[PDB]
């Protein structure tokens, strides 16, 4: 008797877990868009901003971005 | 005489007792069996609901969710 109603259990399962996977594979999509939210524009300047005989070189980075995202 | 009596009330018990468990393997199927689920659509959100420095942080989870059971 018990190997049909463990069958019976493992198939609907399979069909629960096949469709979750499905579901999840499409639900993915949105997140695949924000990979793309920004672009640099221009040149960028790069400047020596350290403090005379620091021991740390420090510089500094300035860059036009454009963020076409929502956050 | 007596033997065959008793293999015939252990055939006769046999057979009730066997079907019974069938009766019983049957009458498993409903409970075991139940399709459909909570199935997931699209992408959901998490936002930060934690507010006035509170010591636990805490998060809205918004989603769109489709229950395929009847229950
Ligand atoms: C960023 O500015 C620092 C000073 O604000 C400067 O430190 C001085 O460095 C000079 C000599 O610089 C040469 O040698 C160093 C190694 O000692 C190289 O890293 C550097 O590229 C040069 O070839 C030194 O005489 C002086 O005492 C230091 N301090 C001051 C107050 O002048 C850094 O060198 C400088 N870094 C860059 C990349 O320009
Ligand atoms: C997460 O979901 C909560 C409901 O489950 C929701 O509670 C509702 O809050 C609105 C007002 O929310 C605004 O103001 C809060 C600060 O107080 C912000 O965090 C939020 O972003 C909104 O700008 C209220 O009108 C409503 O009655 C509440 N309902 C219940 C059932 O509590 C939370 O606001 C939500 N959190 C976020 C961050 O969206």
């Amino acid at each position: 008797l018990s190997g049909a109603i463990v069958a019976l259990i493992l198939v609907i399962a399979g069909v629960i877990i096949a469709i979750a996977v499905v579901l999840f594979a499409f639900g993915l999509i949105p997140g695949i868009s924000n990979q793309g939210s920004i672009q640099v524009l221009g040149s960028g300047t790069i400047t020596n901003s350290t403090a005379s005989g620091s021991s740390r070189t420090i510089y500094n980075i300035t860059i036009t971005v454009k963020n076409t995202g929502t956050t």
